[PDB]
């Protein structure tokens, strides 16, 4: 595809070249549009050390090479193109790339006629820009959830946004109130991983861009508020053949297939490092295993377990010919949740994994009354966990080693961090 | 004794009927001399479920029988007489109470004619009543270990506390500025396990109480300021015969006997439970393990190993025929510390526990040059070791199940508080 | 000497065993009487690596053992007694220890009939406790040197002090207002240097704490004010034999002898590398080769040179039989200065070292009249020039590498700090 021409055609002046770092944070060159043909040859130089992918300051430059396909006009700026973009090291693709490791496993379920299609469900919430609390005070009553109100009074950020969706094409169909006070969700097509990928590292740019320039300001923190509802982002998964068919559409239990039920068993089996990817922070494990909300519910999992239609588990089966996974947070990485959960779903239908039973029950209130595996309770437990499990790890190359390093690093510097609570409850004893 | 006479002799008009419960609060009645014959007898009563004792409101009162031998005037208040006590719970002394956990194991030692002696060292920090600051301003070097100008800044609370152990026949001997900023400690003489531990609750009493005359506040908080050295409340520890010979004392390397390192050798076997008792708070692993302070050290344990007179280690020998136990810290129940102490070492020496090999190193510059444990990480950790630990659950009889229960509905109240930390690293997520 | 039998006598109830660390710092232990007659003989134990020491956390305690002789009753608090120590570890006098380091020098010297006597100039300022102004803001004069009036407004704070002096029978003589505003001198009888340097460290001490006691504050940091003058410590020296006669005193020029002049050629000889010593801060460097102050003059010196009865040069020839070294500043430590001192002038004495040729002239005014090699610039190039000079650097032994290691990591430190001047002069490079 021809970027020069098209920026010609389109009136784009400067492109973004962009890529996704370890930790999620959108790296990116600006570049003039009378520089694009040779960036999109050569790709955009970059200090690799300077972000999250574990490299050194000696080490020569990583060339980010653009996806010309991912293209996107920024809406609410149109003289600036989008691009996402596989960073190169030493000629080759840079394993430690999240958008790089999401393809490598995209490619090895294709060569077996396997392809990853997910939706994602970036929930966030709209704060003042200070950080201090919701964009609304007027949102404070004990179930928010789907509040006609105040979804409305913020209609201009939402609409906007929803708008834009509908002309990039992604068949936005509908957005609320979430169920935490100032918490929203807007949600899109599924489509093939590495195009939700790229879309959902694109979301949330827009979101913020779009918040940030309302005044507002978004955020999609796993736990912004101990008391309220944290913020998900559940994927929906199938696999489909190349001709077109969903392999997970079945005649087993809630028209599912036992290939579904074989990548549930990945899922299950794999749970305990998978959590380290998908609940990538400190702050993921006060979402998890989180005391009850004042709206009654954290809707979030708290073990390694699956229903049909409940949202209480790790794994909930929506609807037939497909898995929604509800472990994942607004932390967690586009590339690397999708990459970890292939990683982990393949592996179970290679292995034909049994899921276990199927639990009908509400986990919050009748955990109890069944035994069953808890999450990791901590980032550095799931982290010890990625690191011990050779599918995941070995599924990731060498992001995984990578990333656990990062979040060892964190977690060390978290630990030591004086916290109001002991100090509230410590200092008389 | 006869308390009633020495009321009158004295001129006590009060006496503070004292136990310490699970938490290590200290729980008291204050009644007047009248009233003493009839509660030295019958003793006093309380509703034990509001206290740290896990009881329920259903159960008959406990009675505090006040040992006579305690009776300590309060040096400042003369008109005052506190006395520490015995929980008694329908008809007999109740396991879970402090005091009475020790005595038990302390009686058991006895019937093989071996007698705890200990010393306690109580660091605590002089800070402003609100808790915002150490109370001296002007104290703010980097290395202010032993400072003669800070010091003798705070001569008047200093000498004044000092001056009444001198009265009271403790022994004391030495006063300084510790390591962090806005610390301290005085030492006095150690004595039978017993008479120690009376004399530490007794003595953090004291201090928060001549502190607050003066305007200032003292907290014994393992670690209240997260770039400064933490308190620590080290144990020297040797055990004795009745006859008067200390079993500690001998031939072998540094001044030990066998007996000593087979006691050595119940501390280092059963040191991961040892952790929960001797550092019973969350914020008590924020001082083990710690990141380096500003003054070059943190003075506390990360391992559980032991060196020769050498402060990098769990356990120290600064000299014959006693062993420094560094683990513990300000937040150590004065009664539950020297009882899960002798009940490691106890079982040390009836298994002939082997301690190891002595490390003569800097742990904190050499650690990695060698293999050694690394100690509990948390308090949830530290706290299902105890109560996988068998010696020391059956040492401590129903005090530690006790114990555990309460140490675990503090950690699932203080892991599901937001930290600043989290905020500010997790937001632009 | 009976410390135990004195304390009933004089009434005194705690003693500050105090040694001084390679920075200057004094360290204490306030200990009640009734343990005085144990430490005196085994000595108070101390962790070294928290003090100024050079020693590591796994090493054994030091013991400070108290020089009886030394003993001072706070004469601002009778019932307390410092005590001057030598730091030992091991079992030996360690010579990392500035006072052991001193004593060290003395007894080479004294075994060849050599006693060095001398004097301390210990200038000061008096400061609000802030130390954002001096403590008088009606001293505000040009020249406000020997000033009347500001002298005479803290008559009650410099004669509370002088009377303390005559009282311990120093034999004080006189006291002013120096050259500065705000800063001040108070001048008492030489004696055998470690005589001296006790008296030096304590004279700090007793300053510090009777201005406190004022609502007022000493420093003796060498330049707190970027245009007036600085705090000097000069130190007036003379040898003596053992029989009592000055072996300075002669009839060669201005009444010295050949051995005062061979002296002072190991002063100037051994220049660059005593400044390391004698100018041990950063800040020190400010006080030498400063620019002229508003009183006229920095009084202090630029170049290794010397003179007559002048106060422009480095060494000064203030009447017969003694050399004024006014080199160092108020930072010198008390017993590193005579130390490094008396190994300059011992070795000048063994080499027969020549002075080179008097300068009869004004410094400041026809520097460039002559060729004089100045005084090392910074601290950086004062510690290099330490380490080079194998008498200075042998002479104090361990004392020197130690030291020169604190002063580089003092001086990393320092050389990374961002200044207003720099803001203000590059921000619009
Ligand atoms: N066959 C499929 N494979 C993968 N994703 C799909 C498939 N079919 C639908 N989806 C997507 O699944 C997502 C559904 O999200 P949503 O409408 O919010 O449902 P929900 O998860 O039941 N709601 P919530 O209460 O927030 O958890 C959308 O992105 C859909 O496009
Ligand atoms: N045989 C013994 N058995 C038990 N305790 C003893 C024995 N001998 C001395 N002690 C006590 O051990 C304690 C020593 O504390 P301390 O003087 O502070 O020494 P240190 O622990 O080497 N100093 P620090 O740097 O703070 O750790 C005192 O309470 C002594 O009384
Ligand atoms: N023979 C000597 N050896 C060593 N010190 C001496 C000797 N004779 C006198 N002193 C001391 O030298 C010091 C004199 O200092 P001082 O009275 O301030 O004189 P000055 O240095 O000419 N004053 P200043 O203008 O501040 O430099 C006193 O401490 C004297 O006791
Ligand atoms: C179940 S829901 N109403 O979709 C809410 C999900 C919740 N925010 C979460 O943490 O996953
Ligand atoms: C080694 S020391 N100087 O006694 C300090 C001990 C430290 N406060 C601690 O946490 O044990
Ligand atoms: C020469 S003087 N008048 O004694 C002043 C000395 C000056 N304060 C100095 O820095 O040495
Ligand atoms: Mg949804
Ligand atoms: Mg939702
Ligand atoms: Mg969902
Ligand atoms: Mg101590
Ligand atoms: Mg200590
Ligand atoms: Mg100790
Ligand atoms: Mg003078
Ligand atoms: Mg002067
Ligand atoms: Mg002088």
């Amino acid at each position: 595809t021809d970027l020069a021409s098209i920026a010609r055609e389109k009136g784009i002046e400067f492109f973004l070249i962009s890529f996704t770092d370890l930790l999620g944070v959108q790296r990116a060159k600006l570049v003039p549009a009378r520089a694009i043909a040779d960036m999109a040859v050569n790709g955009a130089g970059f200090a690799g050390f300077a972000a999250w992918l574990d490299m050194s300051p000696a080490d020569a430059d990583i060339l980010a090479i653009p996806d010309p396909e991912s293209l996107i006009q920024l809406p609410w700026k149109p003289s600036v193109g989008w691009l996402a973009a596989d960073v190169h090291f030493e000629g080759r693709p840079f394993p430690k790339a999240p958008r790089v490791a999401l393809k490598s496993v995209l490619a090895r379920a294709a060569g077996k006629d396997m392809h990853l299609k997910h939706g994602v469900e970036c929930e966030f919430f709209l704060i003042q820009p200070d950080g201090s609390a919701i964009s609304d005070p007027a949102d404070t009553q004990a179930k928010p959830c789907y509040d006609q109100d105040a979804l409305m009074r913020r209609f201009d950020v939402i609409a906007e946004i929803c708008s834009y969706m509908v002309d990039l094409g992604w068949g936005p169909y509908q957005n609320d109130h979430e169920d935490a006070n100032g918490q929203f969700e807007m949600n899109w097509d599924y489509a093939d991983a590495l195009v939700t990928a790229d879309r959902h590292a694109f979301f949330k740019f827009m979101v913020k861009s779009v918040a940030e320039r309302h005044g507002l300001r978004a955020t999609f923190m796993p736990k912004p508020f101990a008391h309220l509802t944290g913020n998900g982002c559940h994927t929906h998964l199938s696999m489909w053949t190349a001709a077109g068919d969903n392999l997970f559409e079945g005649d087993g239990e809630l028209g599912l297939s036992p290939t579904a039920y074989a990548f549930l068993g990945g899922l299950i089996g794999h749970a305990k490092g998978l959590t380290a990817v998908v609940n990538p922070t400190v702050n993921s494990y006060k979402r998890l295993n989180a005391p009850v909300t004042v709206s009654g519910a954290t809707w979030s999992p708290n073990t390694i377990t699956y229903g049909g239609n409940n949202r209480t588990h790790m794994v909930r089966i929506p609807d037939a010919g497909r898995l929604e996974l509800r472990l994942p947070d607004g932390a967690a990485n586009p590339y690397l949740m999708p990459a970890a959960i292939l990683a982990a779903g393949l592996d179970g239908i290679e292995t034909q994994a049994d899921p276990g039973q199927r639990l009908d029950i509400d986990m919050y209130v009748e955990g109890h009354s069944v035994e069953a595996e808890q999450l990791p309770l901590n980032l550095l437990d799931a982290v010890r966990a990625l690191e011990a499990d050779e599918v995941l790890a070995g599924g990731l190359g060498a992001a995984a080693a990578a990333f656990a390093k990062f979040k060892r690093a964190e977690w060390a510097d978290y630990k030591s961090q004086l916290t109001e609570w002991e100090r509230r409850t410590t200092l008389d004893c």
